[PDB]
């Protein structure tokens, strides 16, 4: 799974015991799902809408997944 692979690469960093917590917020009738997730002091999250928690989940482990692979800073 995807939410695994946070694990797998965050463990191998000597252990560093990543915490996710679900963001809520928005209109009662259009509720807004979101996944964060603290990484070495820095905190990502998906801005997206999920039909379900585990869809955000998914989208915030991408994003964290990414800045890994790419920091994506320069000059």
């Amino acid at each position: 799974m995807y939410k695994n692979q946070l694990q797998e690469l965050a463990q191998r960093s000597c252990f560093n015991l990543p915490s996710y917590t679900c963001i809520r917020e928005g209109p009662d009738h259009a509720p807004r799902f979101k996944a964060t997730v603290n990484f070495n002091g820095e905190i990502f999250e998906s801005p997206q809408y999920c039909s379900t928690l585990r869809q955000a989940e998914h989208s915030a482990a991408e994003v964290a997944l990414n800045a890994l692979s790419n920091r994506g800073l320069e000059h």
